[PDB]
């Protein structure tokens, strides 16, 4: 069989979302160790740090990552899934987190590639006034072409009737005034149009910073919201991972993937979002866990 792990992307962090991780043995010494491999207080930020001030995707980022490596450190501990094959799959800063669970890159260093990946972007929504907005529902070619019309990227494609639009506020906008029939149009609070060209100004940092990383093959299959397709080598993983910055997440892809493969059973790793429930979709009949509590840990063996 094979067990599908997913890590989260942004729009799913929460105040005190690292609290109940801290408790585990070693989670806050490797905190401590994250902390300062991204130069940036992830004790505080996980914990006090409102959700206000976590919602910067230059913390948040990390923040994220950082969450998901605890949970999977501490199953890596228990070895609760020693034996099982997986797959392995993120949604876009998530995508950091699964090559850290695939073995592609340390956990210390994944959090640290995630903390300068959220500066760079963050630097990067400075440069043009972009936002990203959920458009759910509505005839999905019609949507589609009245993205393409305003000159907004389907910045994510997550499911049938399920995209996320990007570009400019004032594409936005627009797109907002007159939304196709029946589709439903939601600004997300985001700084900028992630996956989109106006991230380009954050390749650079991003792309330095990856190509300084140790790495290696990944340890099991690992897909890529480049387009659902497995990343085999640490070249390739690492290449594709930093031109994501710029480029549309096929999260579609990836699920369709999942079911060419036989997934028996679909794990969510915290901080838990909707991943979980897009992949049932396609996923059907199949059990999924939210991980979401320490307690969780446990019903994976199982």
């Amino acid at each position: 069989h094979m067990i599908a792990l997913l890590a989260p992307g942004q729009g799913s962090q929460t105040e005190g979302m690292l609290s109940p991780w801290l408790q585990l043995p070693g989670a806050a010494d490797q905190i401590a160790a994250w902390s300062k491999a991204a130069d940036l207080d992830l004790a505080r930020l996980g914990t006090t740090a409102s959700t206000e001030e976590i919602t910067d995707t230059a913390v948040a980022q990390p923040l994220i990552v950082a969450a998901t490596l605890l949970a999977h450190q501490e199953l890596a501990r228990r070895c609760v899934l020693a034996g099982k094959d997986v797959i392995v799959a993120g949604h876009s800063v998530g995508e950091i987190a699964a090559y850290a669970i695939a073995g592609v890159i340390a956990a210390d260093d994944a959090v640290a590639l995630a903390a300068t990946r959220g500066a760079e972007m963050a630097k990067a929504c400075a440069t043009e006034p972009t936002g990203m907005s959920a458009v759910l529902g509505g005839d999905e070619t019609e949507v589609l072409s009245r993205l393409e019309q305003l000159d907004l990227v389907p910045a994510n494609r997550n499911a049938a009737g399920q995209i996320v639009a990007a570009g400019r506020l004032t594409a936005l906008e627009k797109l907002a005034e007159d939304p196709p029939a029946k589709a439903r149009v939601r600004a997300l609070g985001v700084a900028g149009a992630f996956h989109t060209e106006f991230m380009a100004p954050a390749l650079d940092g991003f792309a330095a910073a990856a190509a300084n990383i140790a790495t290696a093959d990944p340890t099991a299959t690992l897909l890529s919201n480049r387009d659902g397709k497995p990343v085999t080598s640490a070249a390739a993983a690492m290449d594709t991972l930093v031109s994501q910055l710029t480029q549309p997440v096929r999260w579609d892809l990836c699920t369709a993937t999942l079911r060419e493969h036989t997934v028996t059973a679909i794990v969510e790793f915290p901080p838990a979002g909707t991943l979980s429930g897009i992949a049932k979709r396609e996923l059907r009949g199949v059990p999924a866990r939210a991980v979401k509590s320490p307690a969780d840990l446990d019903e994976l063996a199982n």
